[PDB]
């Protein structure tokens, strides 16, 4: 058995070799993950979003390693007083899958870590949080399901750890997660069908056609939690889609707090992350809460989606 | 706080007032639930189906309260040697949602309890397991999600309990679960679209139409675990569908191990359970592993499905 | 692995064959044990005595199996309203080893169960609680140490179970506990030396003499918790002593809440329990809070104590 | 609530301000503590000494922060291959209180940390482990009792943390532990009376005299585990004694693995640690497994012991 902290130490080559800092950063994350897990694993016994938000903020501030954070739950960025010396910033989706807490269905936490651009000693600015996904030095998520797992990458593969309640520690369970050769599952809220872009509706149809030669029709799975749907598709192969709709002209997901980190992860796993046309990681952010269409998963599936959008433009 | 065992004692009027027996029966179930939960909550650290199966069988035999069991994992019924005196039989789906174990997604256990028809002292026969759903004296499920819960009914409402890891006991969290007034979510594997009965495809379309007056289009949620999808729809309102397809001419779900218990539960919660035409609970079983189309959830939604099937017969 | 409840079922011959009742009784005890354990295992994170007291009382009342209880923490007996039909009474030392809670040292719970003498339907009276130890139908203790264990007897051996935090259940770990052939440890608060009866001081000296032929000098162990000292001496052999002193003319331990149950246990394990002269179990109680000198453990050691008291009377 | 790791960060002034290293060191310790706790909390469900030994060694090697270790269970010192660059060495008593594991009585782990004297890059030598107690830069213990706690010091007070099973993390419960103004408990194995040094026997007598003005006679407590007896005496006041006997001419405790660390702790808490004549921390070690008489606890009590030894020399 190998713990997360022991793995961090063992993989010196990652994170620009600043091993000491990576341990402090993830230590904050897992502590928050342990705390949130505790409240969630006893939910029965707009509320937990705030709790997760506060717990993660406080833990990150307590390691005196982060200069400030950006949260999907907050309007502005949060500058940690006394941490003007820190050189890292974190963006996070404290609790992804809000509609799943009360139903005892999987939810998760997403985090994205960037190295600040603004001078140390001084206070961080939106400038530090509006960097393109391709500049992240770290990203990952925590999934609170039948078991609680932490998954992350720094640019050298996707590593997964499982919390062992018997010990109270996270243990390595998979060192190099990779999408399988092909996918056969699509995850999308088909309820919003009529309002989907025409190219996406064509793709859906494609998925439902009978062609055993290509494993079609595909299987449909949609948990309602991006972290949970992503996790499954990475292990079993599949694609997750959330295009623009009536309610969300520019998609629903936040580009900075959700799209980029999951994109950095999908890619490090051999997958692909797109907004239907361009690479999510190369998009230049314009606002802190900018949303974006998201298509992530097996490369061939995302490509298919991209192709249908091409051949069938304008919803 | 009130435990499951203390609730059993307090609700003497239920289970034909044979309180002592109900406690032994559920004690077996929760023990199995605790054991399975342990292996599942540490899965990372066709396999668990067998483990759950053996654990539940052994626990039920150890209470010397059940005469024999029928399992979805077994070809024949299991007669408990030395229990020919027992007067109850149990049918069970040890682990529902096989495709979810490896992905850390919710799975569950389903159980159905009948009073034997064959004379005590003698060994139980399929006759005891081929009774119609409306004769069950008890039914329920265990859902292993962000938290582990046990849900059951004996004919007087649906009761839910949450496992408290801090104590190692199940506590009441909801004494009378009821479907809300209306539902706005449909759960079905849309991947199998083209092969669905024509009436179901029409219903799907119905669900996707824009009519704010009726909360349409509906939301789409499909976890892939019947227990998890059912649980959510009961708390939030919704319908779960699994019609006949190419792969499953008579639906996929087993009538005795899955349909009947969930049906007894849906009904006790104010919902409705149908195979598209008739009431699941009044169907006379023909074989031990008989499958059946299943439509369960809010009454108005099931009725809609029934109506479309009527107006659009033959797939 | 075998659980406590499964062991209860398997040993039908015990408890006058009223198996159903024994399960309800111990179920109350272990629930209280689980609850107390939870608060104790997080003490750091005259107070717990009250908490343990209330929790045990409530659990016993909730099984609707006990008519009333007598507690070392209470002045009077407690009559359970609505339980006038119950036919069992319980005496208990909710938290034995008060001076050990704050220091993270072992403490325990002791319980004694009698069948009532007064007519059912009517309310129990002190008469039901002032019966001699030899009439107990059940007795045992819970020890909260490095691990939490429940130990009990109904008159057919001493059975021990260990709480498995991984499962949240008590498992059999020893079905027939017996004192070893000989003991080599004495447990007494030697601080109260000068005030000990002369016969006891002689015995102490005896214990400290050099005579390898008899394993002397003996080892001295005194945890300060009767349950913890008893437990060790039963597994490893030894004697526990608490004679009369300046502060306690009639010993410190309560005859009904501490002496009798531990005596019933010592005896069932092949040991012996005395007040220095007579058998604890045959003493006729005079008051609810009557105290008594106590000498329990390996038979040969208790006999030695009895002999010195004889040869050296009057402190 | 504040975690151990967050406290480490907050107390930068300690450990020569090399905060990053202290976190890695204690991280190893607590991981070992979590692992051992797991096996101990399920002992029922010469053996654990070895298990604790291996687990602690491996954890320390995995942080790549220690150059080598000295264990009470090992004949020679252990040089960590690949860690010749490390600049810290650790001496440890993996499992203190061997005679307590099987009886579910408290046991603990003791550790002592020194900065190496030999050149980095090269392999550590006994020279690095034979330094006097006053050169330790860190010391502490883990006590596995009703709850599991970690206690340590670097020279600025004694800090205690309690493991929270609900979270799987150690939380601060006491930042500055100090012996109370006076003590009233003595901990010694009085079984070895006749062979004790004459001065110690006089002290024992002293402890048993009646003099309410000085809280005499004192209370006697002896758990059999040095870590557990020490812990209690520090919280409640008291003295722990283990003089030379027939079996142990130079006392039983090891000077390096037990005496020094506990001494560094006693002192940092306002107490005193002596071998009956000189200060334990200033003794120059001669051998790796050198034993020594030990008298630790409230300063006035140790002084009394020292005085009686003076006035009554030669056993
Ligand atoms: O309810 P909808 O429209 O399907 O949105 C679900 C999506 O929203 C989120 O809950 C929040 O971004 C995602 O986790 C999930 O994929
Ligand atoms: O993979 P499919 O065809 O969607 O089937 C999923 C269904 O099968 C089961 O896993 C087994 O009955 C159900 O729990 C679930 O609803
Ligand atoms: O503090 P003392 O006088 O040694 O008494 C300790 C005894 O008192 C109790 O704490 C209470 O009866 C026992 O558990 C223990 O054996
Ligand atoms: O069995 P004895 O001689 O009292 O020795 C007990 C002492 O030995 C140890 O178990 C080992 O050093 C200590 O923890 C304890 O204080």
């Amino acid at each position: 058995m190998k713990t997360l902290g022991e793995f961090i130490v063992e993989k010196q080559h990652e994170f620009s070799h600043a091993t000491g800092e990576l341990t402090a950063l993830l230590s904050a994350i897992k502590l928050g993950a342990k705390i949130i897990h505790r409240d969630i694993n006893k939910a029965g016994l707009q509320k937990l979003d705030l709790f997760a938000n506060e717990k993660l903020k406080a833990a990150l501030k307590a390691r005196d390693i982060v200069a400030g954070i950006a949260s999907e739950e907050e309007d502005e960025i949060v500058v940690f007083e006394g941490c003007e010396h820190a050189k890292y910033v974190v963006l996070m989706d404290p609790l992804d899958g809000s509609s799943n807490i009360d139903v005892n269905v999987s939810v998760g936490t997403i985090f994205s870590i960037y190295r600040r651009v603004t001078p140390v000693g001084t206070p961080v600015t939106e400038e530090d949080f509006l960097q393109p996904g391709n500049k992240q030095v770290a990203a990952g998520y925590v999934v609170y399901g039948s078991s609680t797992m932490l998954v992350y990458t720094t640019g050298c593969g996707v590593h997964a750890f499982t919390y062992d309640p018997s010990l109270g520690v996270f243990c390595l369970c998979q060192e190099r997660m990779r999408f399988p050769e092909k996918g056969k599952t699509y995850s999308i809220n088909e309820g919003n069908y009529i309002k989907f872009p025409n190219g996406v509706k064509k793709y859906i149809k494609f998925c439902q056609e009978e062609d055993k030669s290509t494993n079609r029709p595909y299987t449909s799975r949609y948990i309602g939690s991006l972290v949970a749907d992503f996790h499954r598709n990475l292990l079993k192969g599949g694609i997750y889609l959330y295009p623009s709709t009536a309610s969300h002209p520019d998609g629903k997901l936040r580009l900075l707090y959700e799209c980029n980190p999951m994109a950095f992860l999908a890619e490090q796993a051999g997958g692909k992350a797109s907004d239907g046309k361009e690479r999510i990681l190369d998009i230049i952010p314009e606002t802190l809460h900018q949303r974006r269409s998201f298509f992530v998963g097996n490369d061939h599936m995302v490509e298919d989606v991209e192709r249908f959008i091409r051949e069938f433009p304008d919803a």
